[PDB]
């Protein structure tokens, strides 16, 4: 299958400008390897951005603790996904 | 086994049964995939509003791409898991 | 002044002629209100999922309340400005 | 008026113990005195969280680029709030 994306990602700071491109390069290489296919990058170089979020959702509130192996997750999200009853769903991990 | 604490909503439009077996199939297919419930609360149907407020400071990367579910899901992967990544976003249209 | 990237999603509700006057309604406020627009992209009518991967450190401290908007407001205000504060959110309630 | 809220906050980890009391005290007063008032606060002390997100957004999307004071946004900001036309509607500013 193929679905157009847009993917924007940060590298942090600290890290040094041959390890930068050699991550970057990296990550490309990743997407390609696959049957990916970028048609674009843009760096930005490195910016400090706020942002401020502000939305609204009215539905069924539903919130689970749980103990589970990584596995299990992409299920419980690969489902929630698709399914067109759920309109939003978020995963809290402690690391 | 990591602790993880899940969030959903459901359509407000849903009814009581198909709602009730939601919740029971969604818990089901977690437990089957060998995890515990600690605990769970039904809030009910919320209108919450939200403001989140953030400052996030580093190299800005960003790329259009064709792609399928598996290239996209690998690098999900490893950008989780690369140390110099701080967050990362995909969007696609439906 | 500041620069600033601003988005916002219309109802899929709404029609060609109040759509229309939104945008305008919207637009003039900020010029009114001395802001001037760099420019302006229409999507249209779009359904696009996304997915937001992320990892915050740092003390979290986490209030119930009940307050009126310039309590909040002002709170809001002093914690985008606060250096120690890396982020902070706030929902309540419709 | 008097609405009920949640609040979160981050406390950048680099602050030091008493510097931390001081910012947190020092919030809670922010808070009281303009009537807010506070029934309960929990400090779950330095964590690590991973979250990951996912919704899905349907409806006419809109993109300015701006140049504004702060004023201005708010009243932007405000007037969005209220709008039951804006369902979601995000700010990013350079700093
Ligand atoms: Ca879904
Ligand atoms: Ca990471
Ligand atoms: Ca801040
Ligand atoms: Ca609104």
């Amino acid at each position: 299958a193929m679905r157009k994306y847009e993917i924007m990602y940060i590298i942090r700071p600290g890290v040094e400008e041959e390890a930068q491109k050699a991550l970057v390069e990296r990550f490309a290489g990743v997407l390609t390897n696959n049957g990916a296919e970028i048609i674009n990058t843009k760096e930005w170089g490195k910016r400090r951005l706020a942002y401020e979020i502000n939305d609204l959702r009215e539905g069924f509130y539903m919130i689970l603790n749980v103990n589970a192996n990584a596995e299990a997750i992409n299920e419980f999200d690969r489902l929630a996904k698709i399914n067109e009853d759920i309109l939003r769903h978020i995963v809290v991990k402690e690391e």
